[PDB]
């Protein structure tokens, strides 16, 4: 599923991401935009053999099991395919665990490089929230 900007903002808010660990809603919408272009089916392979999955491009090395990343942890206790679902619950629930680990939203490369220090409120402007 390819979300609309405001439709994603409302689902993230419903799941409790607005101000989760001090990160306003605009940060999560910005990160989803640059990580997956709002597509729940997005996958990208890395050089180390790991794979990033879903709307928030959650990596198979630490967070999920895809059965092909040797010596990898499954810290969110889920199959990576659960992160490609049109329902974002698993992606949101796993993202809350990642953002809590100590590095905050810096775990998402595209957030650090394209959202961090910008006007992230613009990503929710015009939405009925
Ligand atoms: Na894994």
């Amino acid at each position: 599923k390819v979300f609309g900007r405001c439709e994603l903002a409302a689902a993230m808010k419903r799941h409790g991401l607005d101000n989760y660990r001090g990160y306003s809603l605009g940060n999560w919408v910005c990160a989803a935009k640059f990580e997956s272009n709002f597509n729940t089916q997005a996958t990208n392979r890395n050089t180390d053999g790991s794979t990033d999955y879903g709307i928030l491009q959650i990596n198979s090395r630490w967070w999920c099991n895809d059965g092909r990343t040797p010596g990898s942890r499954n810290l969110c206790n889920i199959p990576c395919s659960a992160l490609l679902s049109s329902d974002i619950t698993a992606s949101v629930n796993c993202a809350k665990k990642i953002v809590s680990d100590g590095n905050g939203m810096n775990a998402w490369v595209a957030w650090r490089n394209r959202c961090k220090g910008t006007d992230v409120q613009a990503w929710i402007r015009g939405c009925r929230l």
